[PDB]
């Protein structure tokens, strides 16, 4: 067994980059925007027909790969060319993002999800939906917070929406800007190798997954090669987590083993995309001061970090009891089965 300790790195070629750009432009002209119901309905057809063949092959292989050798993450280096001057300054927060300017990127990202094959979705739990594509920008008003809008503190490794029974299957993180040279942290359940006594206790549905309350298993799926639902900040380093002495102990014993396996080697460049199997690989990023980097004992001022996130589900059927009646891509789940009580 070759235990995976790092993600697969794919160096995108100039020809691939040029195909993606032309195909992105074409889809913008044809459908207006990536949330067009006609485009979403024929997504997989557009993905398999319009993407560079090597991208399609990589993502198809990845979608059904849950083997011992599979890390659960891919870095697509130089997927897109970002013209920094055209992009202009980073808005003060995600609310200031110009999705008219990010439209082509949303098309490109949705094609990658559609080749898994997987369908982009939105969550009421995340910005009351906020669309299929989210701009992740450091907000000065939320500098030391444990969110995507944060900066000043370490964003602990977590799988996305550990508190939801219908959390994303796949995630894409498109880096438009990372001039602060913030490392992206990744953690795979596969980095542990063979099933062990510490891991086995996590299959027990005795754990709190904060958004008494309902409990769930941290490990699920196959007993030998499991899937993971984990949030270190929310489940372990939270005074209000409400874990039992037994569960907290198990989580702590697990965190001790897991923290040595966290990979912080990759520093994304502008135009890089990280593609994640949200059932295998947790993500985070180190602390940073937005709009600056330190080099040879001097402060270098720069444009603020800007990343685009897209989430997807492989089945609209399984999630149908938690989606909107008139939108099967809009997840209304609040906490482990419970739906948001709105009206
Ligand atoms: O900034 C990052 O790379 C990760 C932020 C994050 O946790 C997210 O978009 O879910
Ligand atoms: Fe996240």
């Amino acid at each position: 067994l070759e235990i995976p300790t790092s993600p697969l790195i794919i160096k995108i070629t100039q020809q691939e980059r040029n195909i993606l750009s032309n195909v992105g432009n074409l889809l913008v002209k044809a459908f207006g925007n990536y949330e067009n119901p006609d485009y979403i309905a024929s997504l997989h057809l557009h993905a398999f027909q319009l993407l560079p063949e090597r991208i399609t092959r990589i993502l198809s292989q990845f979608g059904s790969d849950f083997s011992a050798e599979q890390y659960g993450a891919i870095v697509f280096q130089g997927l897109i060319e970002v013209d920094q001057d055209d992009l202009g300054p980073t808005p003060p927060n995600w609310q200031g993002a110009d999705y008219g300017k990010l439209n082509k990127y949303g098309f490109i990202c949705s094609l990658l999800h559609g080749a898994v094959p997987s369908k982009p979705v939105q969550y009421y739990a995340q910005r009351k939906g906020g669309g299929l594509l989210h701009a992740v920008i450091p907000d000065e008003k939320m500098a030391a917070t444990q969110t995507g809008s944060g900066s000043k503190t370490d964003l602990f490794v977590h799988t996305e929406d550990a508190f939801l029974s219908n959390q994303a299957d796949f995630l894409s993180f498109l880096y438009l800007r990372n001039e602060e040279r913030v490392p992206s942290t990744l953690y795979s359940i596969r980095s542990h190798g063979k099933m062990n006594p510490v891991m086995k206790k996590l299959f027990e549905p005795i754990y709190q997954c904060p958004k008494s309350g309902p409990t769930a298993s941290v490990l699920y799926g196959n007993r030998e090669l499991p899937f993971i639902r984990f949030d270190a900040a929310e489940q372990i380093f939270n005074e209000n987590a409400g874990q039992t002495s037994e569960a907290l102990g198990n989580l702590m014993d697990f965190w001790d083993e897991a923290k040595t396996l966290i990979n912080s080697d990759y520093i994304p460049n502008s135009g890089d995309l990280i593609f994640v199997n949200n059932h295998l690989c947790a993500h985070g990023r180190s602390a940073f001061i937005a709009g600056q980097r330190i080099e040879n004992g001097e402060i270098i001022k720069c444009e603020r970090r800007q990343m685009l996130r897209m989430m997807s589900k492989t089945s609209l059927i399984h999630i149908r009891s938690v989606t909107r009646t008139d939108d099967p891509y809009f997840i209304m789940e609040e906490h482990l089965g419970k739906i948001f009580d709105l009206d």
